[PDB]
């Protein structure tokens, strides 16, 4: 969509370099939750709010109409995330793993009390460059096939939406899933090999 100048390309570059080397050290896909925000419009427009894994959506909210994500709210928003992580990904009650969270860094991810709940969570949070929606699943994968299948819906109401993202969330195999996470790799590749450009 935009055209990124040299600290952006520098950062996409550096950023992908420092994933890609960890990643070929030891792997770390299985244990990434990630993350986003994305405008759903009916008859207005309500925000979803969605985190998920390789083996399917852990938790979303979708936000009353016109309501917005700010500081307040996400830092409850992780912490209602963990409570689900805890009842839907055993190897995680357990402590026999640690989260490594990738979200992107829009303010109210990245504010001083939302700092805190991830420092107190003890999350690994990874890096991530601006204007990057190539390297963040959601958008890339979920997002990309979910915007698709929207296209089509005039939900009459907010309870519309919410039972067609039950459905459709539901009805994605296991294996869709995995492939958006564990398509990273490869994306990361491109990105060193682009110098830190978009690409196809
Ligand atoms: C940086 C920066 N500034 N604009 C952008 C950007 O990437 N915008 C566009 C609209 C492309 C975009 N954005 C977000 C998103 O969250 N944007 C809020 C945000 C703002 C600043 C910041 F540092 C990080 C996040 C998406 O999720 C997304 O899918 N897209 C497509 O990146
Ligand atoms: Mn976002
Ligand atoms: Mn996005």
């Amino acid at each position: 969509p935009h055209e990124l100048n040299e600290r952006q390309m520098e950062r996409r570059k550096n950023t992908c370099e420092i994933l890609l080397s960890r990643y070929k050290r030891k792997s770390f896909l299985h244990r990434i939750v990630t993350g986003d925000e994305k405008w759903i419009f009916f008859v207005k427009k309500t925000m979803l709010c969605v985190w998920w894994d390789q083996s399917g959506v852990i938790y979303y909210e979708l936000l009353k109409p016109g309501e917005t994500v700010n500081a307040a709210r996400y830092q409850q928003q992780l912490i209602n995330l963990n409570r689900a992580l805890q009842r839907k990904r055993p190897e995680y009650q357990k402590r026999q793993h640690r989260v490594i969270f990738l979200h992107d860094n829009a303010p109210s991810h990245t504010a001083r009390a939302v700092r805190d709940t991830l420092e107190t969570l003890n999350w690994e949070v990874l890096p991530h460059a601006a204007y990057s929606p190539d390297l963040a699943p959601s958008d890339y994968h979920l997002f990309a096939s979910m915007g698709h299948a929207l296209a089509e819906q005039r939900f009459d109401s907010y309870e519309s939406v919410k039972k067609w993202l039950d459905e459709w969330f539901a009805a994605k195999d296991d294996e869709f899933y995995w492939r958006g996470i564990h398509k990273l790799p490869e994306r990361w590749e491109k990105c060193v090999a682009s110098d830190g450009k978009y690409f196809e």
